[PDB]
């Protein structure tokens, strides 16, 4: 149930072999997260300085909770 | 008239203030470049291997003579 990696359009884009597995391609650990209770606006600055569209959420035990993103707001 | 860096629209996107200048918004040099006479498929190999839409084509000298585009292909 670990959180190892977020694979998005722009990985997939590239690839050619759609039977290569999902560790091969995928952008690893560690990411770019947030705690749970993170404000909107420590959201989308998190999200404007590592210039990416996505924010994983986790709680304490670093298992994911939730996702965060720029097509929202 | 060196060729010291490149500026998208992905870093223009993140980016609030827009009086900032282009030195401290761009992707700063060595970026991802080919040689003239790059046949097609190794410009796409270079473009699909480093993850990015653009690839300038440079000159013996360095010197900035042509852009490859994932968007032609
Ligand atoms: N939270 C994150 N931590 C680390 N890397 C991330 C994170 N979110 C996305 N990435 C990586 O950033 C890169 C850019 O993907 P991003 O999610 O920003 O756009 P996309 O939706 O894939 O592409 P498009 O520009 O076509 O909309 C990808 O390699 C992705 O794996
Ligand atoms: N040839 C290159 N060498 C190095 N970095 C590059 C190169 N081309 C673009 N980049 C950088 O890589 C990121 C993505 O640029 P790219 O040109 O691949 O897409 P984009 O047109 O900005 O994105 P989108 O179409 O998703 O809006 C940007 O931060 C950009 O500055
Ligand atoms: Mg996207
Ligand atoms: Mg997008
Ligand atoms: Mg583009
Ligand atoms: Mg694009």
């Amino acid at each position: 149930g670990e959180l190892v990696g977020i694979i998005t359009n722009r990985d997939m884009r590239f690839e050619v072999d759609q039977s290569k597995p999902v560790s091969e391609v995928m952008t690893k650990a560690p990411l770019i997260t947030a705690k749970e209770g993170v404000s909107a606006e420590a959201a989308l600055g998190l999200l404007r300085r590592h210039k990416i569209e996505k924010l994983p959420i986790v709680d304490g035990h670093g298992k994911l909770t939730g996702l965060i993103t720029v097509k929202d707001f």
